[PDB]
């Protein structure tokens, strides 16, 4: 299956199941979770989807715009 992790500057990513530490080719490494591993994903489309959650989204205080609203 697929996996998902973390990268230094707070990235994400998606790789085979079994990467404890994968690698940035623009100049940097990418630690994945302290146990297993972050956002077990099945389908390679779901990977996608939980890598976008685990990146630096800042979505989670809704008070000033509402989610059917702008953001």
């Amino acid at each position: 299956m697929y996996i998902i992790f973390r990268c230094d500057c707070g990235r994400a990513l998606y790789s085979r199941e079994g990467a404890k530490t994968r690698k940035c080719v623009c100049g940097r490494t990418v630690n994945v979770k302290d146990r297993r591993i972050f956002g077990r994903a099945d389908d390679f489309e779901e990977a996608s989807e939980l890598v976008r959650k685990l990146q630096e989204e800042k979505y989670g205080s809704c008070h000033f715009t509402n989610p059917s609203k702008r953001e």
